[PDB]
């Protein structure tokens, strides 16, 4: 019934009673494990052209409210009671119901807490939440993106923030942005099907010269936003520079890494998740916090379908390259991963290793056990793309499941 | 689209469909309400010593199916030989509760058991196994002969052969044949009186019952222990390897001229004895099989796991790192060093042996001819990635479904 969770370094073992909790079903099964596989076969979001069965969104709507009442020691109290039946009149009448600030507040620190493929989740708590629901254009829409970057960058010192648009509404188109981040740099198609750029964003790249944009022909040229008001065509829109923070890409001791023109920017945030809440559906509420160096020195620079720079480095270094018992990729990785940490940290940008970033998780696996008995987590993203076994979390099984309040995926606008 | 698990490669862009999956006929530890695919032991396969004899009526269902695999692969499906061998087994365990295999069943059962090996990086070499075929094994003395022959032919001085001896399966009523040790060559684990541990602290229950039962023990950091080998309702009786038969390489690196002075050193033969091979029902609870190692294994995990040789440390100061930080990535360097310590002496010693990129590289090689084969390859993404640079290689990412197939390799409980 509950899982048998243990850590082979430390040959400890816990039990998962939280799972129990999980009223949302995963992709596996007895008969295969999915769990590899990044997007669901079915677990997507539906359109919401049609009202959601009430009995559904009721039952939903009051666990969660359970939950919040349960987080301020105020369970059964008269307020609990009077927020239950107010949510009950409201679905029963209209067939939705609309979230008190503090509830909203309470339920986007819930949905971060149980991703499970997050590994910086033990700043849960501290999460600064900006409400938008009072937005009704595209141009609003920029005007709260623009504080949202402001507010999170400060100057470096960065802080993790969450701006939530309008919900879905039944027959009604949603508020969404396009891009898959705030921050994105473009990706040109050339001649030869090649692409300059980042190569993970041709299409968004293509999407933005579609509706008007003006392209570059640089390697890190940042991308406008497209951002779109229901039923409406998206809208273009240009990030001031100045408020787009960059760091200049450079080496502790190799001299010629500077050379290589390479820079990315301070701000991780996401902006194509759907954040669910008691039923309700934002499908525009882009997050952020700071990075993890991995992320930009491991996947973003050198993943081959991404900048790929290994080999260029690795020529710099005048390494091996003609076999691959020589590690010319493995010392490459390691150089250009230093390369992200020294550069933050000399242009004092928050950013954090995977070892340090494992180390805490482990921390938070530690105090979610003794809070809530388990803590949803999935191996495959927990574990650092390099040095994997040399981080405390490779050691430590993890059960992975759904808990509500929830960030999910939800299909391209387009 | 299909109605089968969409498998996608994220670096190619490529889509496939597991229809594979479909043939599984044992659950894994998963539901739709929670993934447990990260655990390394869980009581699914786990065979437990079933000491009434098996259903009969469970048993013949499985015999039916591997003789039908067994038939397929030799494409006489349906033929008069098929239907008459089914006849045979369904006698046999009639009369008796159990059946036995014929000599090729055997090696068509071996080398499926490989192929079906989830967490195998290795599988394209599959289809090449030598069998060994010891079911006329009758004492512990005997074992030690045909393991210290496996040995021989495995090791082949460096240019190893892939290979598998299988013993008597288990009989109704009858003890089980057992190989203690978890691997042919394992170095012993000597528990110090400060509590720490000198050698492998992997092995240290292995090395204290070898002691127990007689065996004077060393005091290095690399004893190879004694195998503690046990013939049916019989205690387990000691033997030593002739030292001549374990061939070793001492590590050095191939520019870090002080690395050689650390002492370190490891086998080449990686020889997994503890596991249980099931075909067709029967279960051969003594079949050691041995491969060649992927460095990983022996530079990431055996040397600088936490609770293994955990040399990180000693070998990042040798190497003046700032060991006080862990932004200077001084674990992530002196990992590097150690993986290429351990291949470039394994080569300079003409040591078989194969880099994580070669490895993952010849993987997916093997999904590909795999899915042309059988329409899918059970894969436990967790073990097919290496331990260091993960997405570097191009296993990470590929998508894999995990699923149950027999023939198959499974965990089993420790004799003691
Ligand atoms: C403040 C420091 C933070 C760090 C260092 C951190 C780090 C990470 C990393 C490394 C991943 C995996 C990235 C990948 O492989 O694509 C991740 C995933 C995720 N993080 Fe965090 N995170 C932080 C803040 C946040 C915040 C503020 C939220 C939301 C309020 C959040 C929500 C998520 C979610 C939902 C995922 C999984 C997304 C998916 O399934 O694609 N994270 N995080
Ligand atoms: C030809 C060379 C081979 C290589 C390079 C290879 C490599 C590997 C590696 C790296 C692992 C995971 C190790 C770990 O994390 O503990 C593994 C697991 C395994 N291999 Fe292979 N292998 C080879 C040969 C074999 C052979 C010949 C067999 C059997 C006939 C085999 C059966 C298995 C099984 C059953 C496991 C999983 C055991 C477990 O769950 O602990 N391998 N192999
Ligand atoms: C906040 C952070 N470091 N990472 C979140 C993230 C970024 C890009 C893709 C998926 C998740
Ligand atoms: C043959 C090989 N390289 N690896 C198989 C293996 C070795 C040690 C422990 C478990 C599996
Ligand atoms: C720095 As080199 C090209
Ligand atoms: C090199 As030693 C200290
Ligand atoms: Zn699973």
């Amino acid at each position: 019934k509950f899982p048998r969770v243990k850590n082979w370094e430390l040959g400890s073992i816990t039990y998962d009673t939280l799972c129990a909790q999980s009223q949302q079903d995963g992709p596996c099964t007895p008969r295969r494990c999915l769990g590899s596989l990044v997007l669901p076969r079915k677990l997507q979001t539906r359109p919401s052209p049609g009202p959601p069965p009430a009995e559904q969104l009721l039952s939903q709507a009051r666990d969660f409210i359970n939950q919040y009442y349960s987080s301020i020691k105020r369970s059964g109290s008269q307020a609990h009671e009077e927020r239950l039946q107010e949510v009950e009149a409201e679905v029963a009448s209209t067939g939705t119901y609309h979230l008190r600030e503090s509830e909203l507040v309470f339920g986007a620190k819930q949905a971060w807490r149980n991703a499970p493929r997050c590994v910086g989740r033990i700043q849960w708590g501290k999460l600064q939440v900006f409400d938008a629901r009072d937005c009704s254009s595209a141009q609003e829409m920029f005007t709260y993106i623009c504080n949202h970057i402001k507010y999170a960058t400060n100057r470096g010192n960065l802080r993790s923030a969450i701006t939530v648009f309008p919900q879905r509404a039944p027959g009604r188109g949603d508020f969404r942005i396009w891009n898959s981040q705030l921050v994105r740099y473009a990706g040109y198609r050339q001649q030869d099907g090649s692409v300059r750029g980042d190569p993970a964003n041709v299409e968004i790249t293509e999407l933005c010269i579609q509706h008007g944009w003006t392209p570059g022909n640089g390697r890190f040229d940042v991308l406008p936003l497209l951002l779109q008001a229901p039923d409406e065509a998206p809208e273009l829109f240009v990030l001031p520079p100045e408020l787009v923070l960059e760091v200049p890409l450079e080496h502790p001791t190799l001299e010629w890494f500077a050379a290589l023109g390479l820079r990315w920017y301070a701000l991780p945030a996401v902006s194509n998740m759907l954040l669910e809440i008691g039923g309700l559906e934002f499908s525009a509420a882009p997050f952020s916090g700071w990075y993890m160096s991995t992320e930009i020195g491991t996947r973003n620079l050198c993943d081959p379908h991404r900048y790929n720079i290994l080999e260029d480095v690795a020529v710099c270094m005048d390494l091996d390259t003609r076999t691959t018992s020589s590690l010319w990729k493995d010392k490459a990785a390691v150089e250009i991963n230093l390369a992200v940490l020294h550069s933050f940290q000399l242009a004092k940008v928050t950013i954090v290793d995977h070892h340090a970033a494992t180390v805490s998780f482990m921390k938070h696996l530690d105090n979610e056990q003794k809070a809530r008995g388990g803590c949803p987590a999935d191996w495959a993203w927990i574990v650092p793309p390099i040095s994997g076994s040399l981080t405390p979390v490779f050691h430590q099984e993890m059960v992975n499941y759904i808990l509500s309040p929830a960030f999910r995926y939800q299909p391209d606008p387009w």
